């Protein structure tokens, strides 16, 4: 077998990107400030972590292990609970104490046969008692929101139709159905996609097979009150690549980038219709809703090149790192309309941007506020002197957030310093009452003048100031998506506004 | 009641003394070279580490939350586990989610009534298929050798004579016995030693009631096999000092180091001869033992003044830090004699040196292999410069290892490098059938530039050369002791030469 490193190697492990691995418990964590008594919940975020040095050298940072973060709040204290996500390729990578999978979606790579191949590092989120870690490529392991014990591999009563589920599923705050699709779901280089969700009693609802014009990545889609949006990103699968040892995606500067529009209910899979947007990087939704006139108003992260430049054209053709801004984009779609190319978007701030969050409250529906990450290269904002050769390699970086008000357009930037980079956040309401992007944000920091991590608090009245600031004693590596669960809402998601 | 503080503060507290307070697992580490995969064992450490900020300001690194780490070795692969235990002051605090414990050993300063004081943070022993943590104000809490389960205070099957258990038992390699003792062994500032014993059935043997001369300090002593030594460092207990809110311990310059002598078999309290060696502080004990003339030769670290500066005499008088070094050695003891005062000792080497350990297989008898920890302040062995500032306070420091043939009189040292520091070692025989001294050292690193714990295996043929280096991504604050259980050790301990 190709022999296994006993210790990390290379740019994606070096410095802040160095795996901890550690699973357990750090209670009563550290506080400079003050957190507000009132927040009762939990914050769950999932990050890509090597339980073991890969046989692949300059393993990309999503093949990394999903391990999951809790933190517990009640009364203004705050507890940490930490624990990989027990997959397929997890237990028997710890049984053989070797890593066993090969390169990101190719099997072929593999050092014995998986059934499932789930890192499960994408995204964790909450539904009917139970947390799902989500990975595109996979069914979701289900785990214990309290223990964070796994329980398995989900499907949904034996209910679930495709092999794979989306890492980002919309929850309708009205329904409180949860929406959800995937791609390639008929396996390796499909253009199946299966559109499917679920209503809170946990019954399949729909179940739509469509075919995509091209076996392209959708990472992430868009669900409105009468419709769902899917996004393609002009990465490219072909199985007879990999086969060869070849990569599983590789860009394709010929085609637009794909938005597929179909009714959300009732539809059969050829009332999709497959509209034509500028050649660009779809990045991750916002939100989408419909207006007066029945349009669909659809708001992402839109660059004009590819992002994950580690997966170039056949020619190996692509931009550098840190070259690719994605800025804010909204795109107007009529189902109606039987014209297939789609004007350019028009563009809300001029920041480059990522990881969008709104108030979920409002989700499918007219949104007015929106949360994100920015990365601003403005001399001085981030001392790049500094950070670059403690930082490592393979994860994005941002540098603040910034809250939009949509009505008025104003624009509130948090900083938390020179050396120190963000996360995505989360939105919590102040209370059930409270007005739309009214509450509290939380965000982890990652700090490299100590090269620990933290995790910020700010107050949505004023996002420039932390109300508190929780010192974590470890790194947690840069991760990927998380979410707020309030103790105050029974099903784990907030009541409609 | 006095406020509890949200985060810590105070040199104590600092840099690498910054406690992380975490429980759980961290399997498959990092390895640097190649542990040898006859090693199959398990290496148990105990550290201070508060669990919570304490309400008292400075207060000493004797005060924290014992936490017990384990490494478990085997075929060359190493896990950590990490566990508190779970004694009556971690339970409580832990329920409060605040300090209640006072200063060290004053019970007049605790915010509420406890039944037991341990912290259990000194010492971590195997007994008949138990760990048992240690602190001598305090009966053992047992513990789970394979979970670090805490199963709760341990009193023998209530055997125990004595409020009070020594952090330093010794294990008979002949007759299997594990000889212990306590002072202050009938509550706060009582005189009374009970010495007692238990066979390798669990029943107990021995138990002698005796007075000490003062009620000074017994943190360790020595067996022979014929008789028990208790070295008495002049430090003093008055309660009445504890009431009005003083430290349990005052040093005495007026008292010689009281070295007690009692037959280890059959004796009554009246049988114990208090020897009077030259004022001084009684360091670790690395081994006694009968020579042919039937006379003891007692082997410690001893210093000239007080070596826990932080508690001075009545009029404020002591050492500054830094100031006060040990040597290693030699007192000659005889029960015939009538002479109660001792001639200076002899030392075995110059070094500045603490926490010796022997071959444990020869304990009680002649060894003639020590190791132990040095502290060198010959130019550029250590860059203070460097260290100094990352470091706190509050804790003993150690910039080597240092092996001594006591036939040869040879030397060897082990210095990790310019920003690493040392903890207390472990031996590790090489086999059932090596020579004494022959196999395996392991020490933890605390490593300065990483800000980063790393634990080192040496081969005892070149202590110089690090086989294997144990990267943690994580801090181990420092710890007191330590000890290898050997997994070919049906009891957990070694057999005798
Ligand atoms: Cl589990
Ligand atoms: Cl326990
Ligand atoms: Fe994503
Ligand atoms: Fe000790």
């Amino acid at each position: 077998l190709p022999p296994a490193p006993r210790y990390f190697q290379g740019e994606n492990t070096a410095g802040f990107m160095r795996p901890v691995r550690f699973e357990g418990d750090i209670t009563n964590l550290e506080v400079v400030g003050e957190i507000p008594k009132s927040i009762e919940g939990t914050f769950y975020r999932v990050m890509p972590e090597p339980h073991l040095p890969s046989f692949i050298p300059n393993d990309p940072w999503f093949n990394g292990d999903g391990n999951i973060s809790g933190f517990y709040f009640k009364d203004g204290h705050v507890d940490l609970k930490q624990r990989y996500v027990r997959t397929e390729k997890f237990v028997r990578e710890a049984e053989a104490r070797r890593s066993l999978l090969g390169k990101y979606r190719n099997r072929y790579t593999d050092l014995v046969e998986f059934k499932i191949r789930s890192t499960a590092n994408t995204n964790i989120v909450y539904w009917r008692g139970q947390l799902l870690a989500l990975k595109e490529d996979s069914p979701p392991y289900a785990m214990d929101p309290e223990t964070l014990e796994t329980f398995g591999v989900y499907d949904f009563d034996g209910q679930l139709p495709s092999l794979t589920f989306t890492a980002h599923p919309k929850f309708d705050p009205v329904t409180r159905e949860m929406v959800c699709f995937g791609y390639e779901a008929k396996g390796d280089g499909t253009r199946d996609i299966c559109y499917y969700s679920f209503g809170p009693d946990g019954k399949i609802a729909e179940t739509v097979w469509l075919v995509s014009p091209v076996c392209g990545m959708i990472h992430d889609f868009a669900v409105t009150e009468n419709f769902v949006i899917f996004p393609i990103i002009p990465l490219v699968c072909d199985v007879e690549r990999m086969k060869q040892g070849g990569d599983h995606w590789q860009w394709d500067y010929s085609i637009p980038m794909y938005i597929g529009v179909l009714p959300r209910r009732g539809a059969q899979g050829s009332d999709v219709k497959w509209f034509e947007a500028p050649h660009g990087f779809a990045g991750h939704v916002a939100n989408a809703f419909e207006d007066d006139k029945g349009h669909i108003q659809l708001q992402m992260a839109y660059a004009k090149d590819n992002v994950f430049f580690w997966w170039p054209d056949a020619n190996g053709k692509g931009p550098r790192p840190g070259e690719v801004e994605a800025h804010f984009a909204n795109f107007v779609l009529d189902y109606q309309s039987d014209k297939l190319p789609l004007a350019e978007p028009t563009y809300l701030v001029d920041d480059d941007m990522e990881f969008p969050r709104i108030d979920d409250r409002v989700a499918t529906r007219k949104h007015k506020h929106t949360f994100f990450c920015i990365f601003d290269r403005k001399p001085g904002v981030t001392d790049f002197e500094f950070v670059m050769p403690r930082a490592g390699g393979g994860a994005p970086m941002s540098n603040g957030l910034a809250h939009l008000n949509h009505e008025t357009g104003d624009i509130q930037r948090y900083l938390p310093g020179p050396r120190k980079l963000t996360g995505e956040c989360i939105f919590i309401p102040r209370n059930s009452e409270a007005a739309e992007g009214d509450g509290y944000v939380m965000v982890l920091l990652a700090n490299y003048e100590d090269m620990c991590s933290e995790l910020a608090v700010l107050d949505t009245k004023d996002l420039t100031n932390e109300v508190a600031l929780i010192k974590l004693p470890v790194r947690l590596r840069p991760g990927l998506h998380g979410n707020w669960v309030d103790k105050s809402d029974v099903d784990g998601h907030p009541a409609p506004l």
